[PDB]
């Protein structure tokens, strides 16, 4: 079927720079005959090129044009001129997860559950496409204007074809044993990080911090870390079940069978898995 015209930087109206990284910017910018706004990723292709990332952007766009749906941002459309390089992005509203948990301290029991659920589910539905992102974590867990889940930055992801290959190391409170001890990645790599943000949820902070990179992947791979008391036991108890050194002893792995145990599990008795995008979010607290 025909497509619409290859859209064009003058078919736009940039604004204000969202976030700036290392070979790319996002600016916000709206489209001037719809008057829709978009999240525009621009990266420079000499840069990129200069610095051996055609891997790294190729692999972003190509996953995420395959991903559709409600959890994850939509790449709505690329193009570009002699020095650049621009992915149309959806434009979550309300920014990064890691701002509200800042924001209010701690969530309480049903705002975890919440949101927990939407990340499991939205990792499911990864999962189900042989996708690992591996590097998960509140700063690419974005809140739309609804306050649902948006997960996105999946220029580091890794599509499997067997567990396989490696690359790189996501920040480091999140990084899984494995990737310390192995230099290889499976889905439950996902799963660990899993564990690390539903903790990061309850108690505010990170399960594994420190004063160096280095000490925190001391404290990893020893699963050096604890509770604190108020914490919530049916979490508590589903966090156990993730933060395991084995990955193939994690709670939604394959060889644990995958998920449905996971969300038959007690922390989630009350959960509505079926529409979680069409469900009103609990008031952050
Ligand atoms: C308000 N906000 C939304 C951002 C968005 C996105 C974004 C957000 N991140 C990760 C978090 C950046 N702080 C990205 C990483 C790679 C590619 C895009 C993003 C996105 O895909 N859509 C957005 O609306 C964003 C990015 C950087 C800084 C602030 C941001």
């Amino acid at each position: 079927p025909p497509q619409p015209r290859k859209k064009r930087p003058e078919d736009f109206k940039f604004g204000k720079i969202l976030g700036e990284g290392s070979f790319s910017t996002v600016v916000l910018a709206r489209e001037l005959a719809t008057s829709r706004e978009y999240a525009i990723k621009i990266l420079e292709k000499r840069h990129i090129i200069k610095e051996n990332k055609v891997p790294y952007v190729t692999r972003e766009r190509d996953v995420m044009s395959r991903l559709d749906h409600p959890f994850f941002v939509k790449l709505y459309f690329t193009f570009q001129d002699d020095e650049k390089l621009y992915f149309g992005l959806s434009y979550a509203k309300n920014g990064e997860l890691l701002k509200y948990i800042r924001k209010i301290g701690s969530f309480d029991e049903t705002c975890t559950r919440f949101y927990t659920a939407e990340i499991v589910s939205a990792l499911e539905y990864l999962h189900g496409k042989g996708i690992i992102h591996r590097d998960l974590k509140p700063e690419n867990i974005l809140l739309n204007e609804d306050m649902h889940i948006q997960i996105t930055d999946f220029g580091t992801a890794k599509v499997l074809s067997p567990a396989r290959a490696n690359s790189f190391v996501g920040t480091a409170q999140y990084v899984s044993p494995e990737l310390l001890t192995e230099k290889s990645a499976c889905k439950s790599s996902d799963l660990w990080a899993l564990g690390c943000i539903i903790y990061q949820l309850v108690a505010g902070l990170p399960p594994f911090r420190a004063g160096n990179e280095y000490l925190i992947f001391q404290k990893i791979i020893k699963l050096e870390y604890d509770f604190p008391e108020k914490f919530f036991p049916k979490a508590r108890d589903l966090v156990e079940k993730l933060l395991v050194l084995d990955a193939t002893k994690r709670l939604g792995c394959e060889e644990m069978e995958g998920y449905g145990p996971l969300k038959a599990h007690p922390f989630f008795e009350s959960v509505t898995w079926e529409n979680l995008h069409q469900q009103t979010p609990p008031k952050l607290t």
